[PDB]
């Protein structure tokens, strides 16, 4: 009787564990396809999950790493919301550290989101007027030629500067979703996507 | 390419639904332990999988109400929880409404348990000191000997009357987990816990 209920708690933690490597899955879809609503949902379903789940293999770190990644990238517009205990840092300093932190290769993709993160970080700050808050940003993210320009950029309050048009918003999701499509195609053999695949195609 | 996206979407279907069962069994084994913390987290689980259902069968439906039910009676002392677009109606009274509608053998569990939802639904407003609130409870759920007794027991605010000592709150939950247990049995063998109980025991 009490060695069942340890077994039955084992088993709640597999099938946490295939839930949440299938919610990951789901979440980097719709990222990728830019269905907002389903995002939202499939987010809501992964904070869930995620406490209900107690022991965490590096595996299961990096998989909520992506999604705490990409809910951060997802409310990089959004100056209001709080993803850190210090509420100074804004979403896109919240991505950048999560992004430095997954066990991953170091590759140019890497450092190429990295860097887009940076400029974006302080041009959504420069956007809606905050420029206080852009060198604040600025001070917490290098710390020379690239960090000269927007340093000079910030102090002539040049909100729409043509800089921040070729290192743009969208480039940083184009990228992003590059990185998303590895993503995708590593979880798309995982347990629950591979059994509910099959049943679909055994209605056909 | 758009075929493609319509297989993935009935695959998350599937792969939702198995989610559902494993959640309501989780839902149904922390309500018959008492693992009140287990049973709030899975409550959250379960809410948030079933904003990501749409199209749902008729046991898809019952399998919702069931973790509706538990939830409401769970919430049966907590007078301040609204579970109706009507806002005078009581956990209890919702609770009552759920029982009614499953799709479910009316044997003679079945109007137990429903009678002594009814009892307790009033007991709860007069040990709360609520004795108007509990008069207009009363009139909602009756609408004889067992009605004309409570009628009795409310005009005379006996809120620790005798009556509410033989059919009380801790017999309700006796006689609902008696019920959970049935529900349990059903949902053992459901996808999810199966091939994760597989998985554990391969283990040993
Ligand atoms: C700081 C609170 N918000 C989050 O951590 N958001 C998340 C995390 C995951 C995973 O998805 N959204
Ligand atoms: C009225 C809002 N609350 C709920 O419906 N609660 C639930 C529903 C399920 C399922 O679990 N908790």
């Amino acid at each position: 009787e009490e060695e069942d209920a340890g077994l039955v708690a084992e088993a709640e933690a597999v099938a946490a564990g295939w839930m949440l490597d299938f919610l990951c899955l789901s979440l980097c879809r719709a990222f990728r396809d830019g269905r907002s609503e389903d995002f939202r949902r499939t987010r809501n379903s992964a904070e869930a999950i995620i406490h209900g789940l107690s022991s965490l293999t590096a595996c299961q770190l990096r998989t909520i790493y992506i999604c705490q990644f990409l809910t951060r990238i997802a409310a990089g517009k959004t100056l209001d919301a709080q993803f850190e205990n210090d509420e100074r840092i804004t979403p896109l300093e919240s991505a950048l550290m999560i992004w430095g932190s997954i066990e991953k290769e170091h590759d140019k993709l890497h450092e190429e989101i990295q860097n887009l993160i940076k400029i974006q970080a302080i041009a959504v700050c420069m956007e809606n007027g905050n420029f206080k808050e852009a060198e604040e940003v600025f001070e917490r993210i290098f710390g020379m030629p690239f960090k000269s320009k927007l340093l000079m950029i910030i102090s002539q309050k040049d909100t729409f500067h043509s800089f921040f048009q070729h290192f743009s918003y969208n480039h940083m999701m184009e990228k992003i979703k590059s990185y998303v499509n590895y993503v995708l195609s590593e979880k798309s053999s995982t347990f629950l996507m591979k059994a509910a695949a099959k049943v679909v195609e055994s209605k056909r």
